[PDB]
């Protein structure tokens, strides 16, 4: 493959520069990196690589990757290639991938528009193969820059894989029979489509509300609040799937099932020994739904109530009432209220100032190894 | 076995009460639980079970497991059986085990004496099989009480298993050749011995210094400080192995290499996606030793410098200078100086107010899947 030879070259330059993360903005390093990229037999030919060579060579005057991001944002081809420095995606240094886009529903694209690219990865360099890396944001490039119109990529194939390896097993073990009838048996193409709906709604709703990101990003990075913000947009997405009639009914119900199953099960068990941000928010959802009549536990099995849509709306309304007070109180005050809400439904240890998995999900972690 | 039949009956009872942790102190519950225990054909005839039945039936007037803890503390036999509530050991409800004790160096037990029981689990009920549960503390029983002379059990067999599953392949991949000669190839009984030395020195030093636990336990529960406290006692153990001439030199050097390898490698990769309390402290040690001439990084591989003993003393002396100010400042100000010392040598994210794995160990987790 001509692609695999491009990537072998990237993977080889990746090994060479792995010890040099501190030099990634040093112009002496960059000049040589650019030269090695230019001298690459198959990679130096790619327009995107020439975009990066130019960007890198100019970095000392303009610390931007404008030519690479212009190539990517205009989709001049389906190749991504850059130098990355994302502290939560530590596998990424110099990386390359090729992708393919996914079908999108026309109404969804128009009414809930955002610069979102749900894609499958076709080939990639070693850093992209890490299971941590499920998305790629514009600030992940070394320049740390994001603009509201930069494309954000979600690697749907990794979400399909996680759904298959974790979520299906949890549906069988934890939900009452009939809980997710559309998702039962569904193939990868069906899951893929729902997943791509999910990320589109998810990104859209990040930008809506009274404390949207990125405007309020630095108030939403405390672990329980980052998780709560992910949950806020996913419940929004769930309710859109239930309420927007201009969405095809069969596809919208499928996506609803997908978002609910992911937030109720897969995210709820993430993190060892303590829950990560997504799990805290998911456990908040679990316990809120239990206490307010949206779900019921019969012998450690979850029954989704018929009133669940109304309890989800109630839940989002409550988050929106807390956030709404940004207009009359400080962002610090809303934060404390977002935390107080969270801690009422989660297992918060006040002395550690951190969270334990609620016992329901700790037992499932032990039971299923998830 | 008569023992197999006892545990079979415990597990079944465990299974009956699995949904009843909110009732573990209601007398109506304990009454029925006591009856079922008394009525177990094999379990009910164990002397330890007579004790539990008695403590439980009496719990309404005296909420403590006095007869159980007296039997255990007096080592009337090697059987442990109680009703537990330990929020960090969520698998423990009604649990039973039998243990065997280990050899023991007389100078160690005289000079560094504490009520420490390094034992191997021979048979156990299900909750004791979770890999989380490596020790049993007196406050893990439902009464929540700990006395200074209460026995503390360390399940050395689980520490052997972890060493062989994690530490050994991390030695091969991460350490310079010949870093831990006494550990290479060593059989399980050798590892067992060094581990039992480790836990005794560990427990003993918890009680030494200017901020011993349990007295100062609540000040040491923040995530970075619980780790730091664990590291303070293990460095002390490492130095005792190096400095105290009355310990057999073969067993002492072995134990030194064990503690150092556990602290430099296994504990340093704990936690996904974020480091747990042990890993934060281990990463503090790693970067401290790097910056102060104790270890060197030669081609991605750790070299232990000849000077490492002196740098270890330096490191413990630093911790002790911070804690010593408890005599002239508040416990909260010492906390802040302990936090500040930690964050200078670990990857603290001030907006999330949590820690990331330092890149050196992130790469290792990705590489070895640890
Ligand atoms: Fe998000
Ligand atoms: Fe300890």
């Amino acid at each position: 493959s001509p692609t695999a030879a491009v990537i072998a070259e990237v993977d080889e330059l990746r090994e060479k520069i792995k010890g040099s993360r501190n030099s990634f903005r040093d112009q002496s390093f960059l000049d040589q990196l650019a030269q090695h990229i230019a001298d690459a037999p198959h990679l130096g030919r790619q327009p995107i690589a020439r975009a990066l060579v130019e960007d890198l060579r100019g970095y000392a005057s303009e610390p931007r990757l404008a030519a690479v991001k212009a190539h990517i944002n205009e989709e001049r081809d389906q190749h991504i290639f850059s130098l990355f420095d994302a502290s939560y995606f530590p596998s990424l240094s110099l990386e390359y991938l090729t992708y393919e886009t996914l079908p999108t529903n026309p109404h969804l694209a128009a009414r809930y528009a955002s610069p979102t690219m749900p894609v499958n990865i076709i080939a990639s360099s070693k850093g992209f193969q890490s299971r941590v890396v499920v998305a790629l944001a514009p600030e992940n490039h070394i320049d740390g820059i994001q603009r509201g119109d930069d494309l954000i990529f979600y690697f749907i194939n990794k979400f399909v894989e996680r759904h298959n390896r974790i979520t299906r097993k949890m549906i069988d073990a934890v939900m009452a029979e009939g809980s997710f009838p559309l998702l039962r048996g569904a193939d990868d193409r069906t899951v893929e489509q729902a997943s791509s709906w999910w990320v589109r709604l998810h990104e859209y709703h990040h930008r809506q509300g009274d404390m949207p990101i990125p405007e309020f990003l630095r108030y939403k990075k405390l672990k329980p609040l980052a998780g709560l913000e992910e949950l806020r947009v996913d419940v929004s997405g769930m309710l859109v799937c239930l309420n927007d009639p201009e969405l095809p009914a069969d596809e919208a119900r499928l996506a609803y099932e997908y978002i609910l199953s992911e937030r109720l099960l897969r995210y709820a068990v993430e993190g060892i020994p303590r829950p990560n941000y997504d799990a805290v928010a998911s456990q908040l959802l679990f316990n809120y739904l239990s206490e307010h009549g949206g779900i019921e536990l019969h012998g450690g099995v979850i029954r989704l109530c018929p009133e669940l849509p109304a309890v989800l709306t109630e839940f989002l309304d409550r988050i929106q009432r807390i956030e709404q007070r940004i207009h009359t109180t400080s962002a610090e005050e809303v934060q404390q209220n977002l935390l107080e809400f969270t801690n009422r439904y989660t297992d918060y240890d006040p002395d550690a100032k951190d969270y334990r998995h609620i016992p329901f999900f700790a037992e499932i972690k032990e039971r299923l190894g998830v």
